[PDB]
């Protein structure tokens, strides 16, 4: 069923909450034993959001290899993503260790540091060129190289140095700055423009490690970003684009990280974004 007609049907019958609960009921359940060990309690921002054991990213250190981060591997689309929580004051070093070890080229951030009067993640990158950051626990240095502030997003060039070997890599930071504190955007236009800026950067190409994408918990806004990107790529790749079923793609992604798409409003917005984005993919 063409998702645009599926969309109108759900919209007129006002059944988004019912569709979304069906997804919650059918979603995979896998163990998250490492995330729940007592030693890792202060490495999780939210008690109820954990990576599955089978897909968790492991830090390359014998000490404690745990970070709240998951590898989402989309086989048909040939896209991979790492979805993670916003870093905590005590996990900023782990975050940049993961970027280094997984060979990522881009980081996508979908939240502001403060929302609704509370901190939603640590200030984990430098705000001035001349004030670099050193992470002593993981032996990394991070420098702001350039910053381009736009109306709906900011792009930064960062340099990450492994102080142990003195290799350096350029990391691109894509920061969507205008998602509202409550609810979802009224139009998907600025979110789609942002998605295509990330694509155009080369950060998603298979020559690099997986892009790292985060919000506060790493499941809601972050889920919307990867769901829209994967659905649009499949519509480009297949004989028959109308065969792409957004609910089936979402359940496949939920095999790799729990709770992706947190509300029925986020589900509806994901449909809207894919429908409007198709009117570029399909040669409109």
């Amino acid at each position: 069923m063409e998702m645009e007609k599926e969309f109108e049907q759900i919209d007129k019958s006002g059944s988004w909450a019912a569709i979304y609960q069906d997804i919650r009921h059918e979603a995979s359940d896998f163990p998250s034993r490492v995330a729940k060990l007592p030693k890792n309690k202060n490495r999780n921002r939210y008690r109820d959001v954990s990576p599955f054991d089978h897909s968790r990213i492991k830090l390359h250190q014998e000490d404690n290899d745990y970070i709240n981060a998951s590898l989402i591997k989309m086989e048909e689309a040939q896209r991979s993503y790492i979805l993670t929580q916003g870093p905590l004051p005590n996990t900023v070093g782990h975050f940049w260790e993961m970027v280094w070890e997984q060979k990522s080229r881009g980081v996508v951030m979908l939240n502001r540091v403060m929302e609704k009067g509370s901190l939603k993640c640590a200030q984990y990158w430098p705000q001035k060129e001349e004030k670099e950051m050193i992470f002593e626990d993981t032996n990394l240095k991070l420098t702001l190289i350039s910053e381009d502030i736009k109306s709906y997003y900011t792009v930064r060039q960062l340099e990450l140095e492994n102080l142990t070997t003195q290799e350096t890599r350029e990391i691109l930071h894509f920061h969507y700055t205008t998602w509202p504190d409550f609810g979802v955007p009224e139009s998907p236009a600025s979110f789609l423009n942002f998605l295509f800026k990330v694509r155009e950067s080369g950060s998603l190409s298979p020559e690099h490690g997986p892009v790292v994408v985060h919000c506060s918990a790493g499941i809601g806004r972050s889920g919307t970003f990867c769901l829209a990107d994967t659905c649009l790529l499949l519509m480009d790749k297949r004989k028959d684009p109308s065969s792409v079923d957004i609910k089936k793609v979402l359940l496949e992604m939920r095999k790799f990280r729990m709770g992706l798409i947190q509300t029925a409003d986020q589900l509806r917005f994901s449909y809207l974004a894919v429908i409007e984005g198709a009117k570029f993919i399909m040669g409109d």
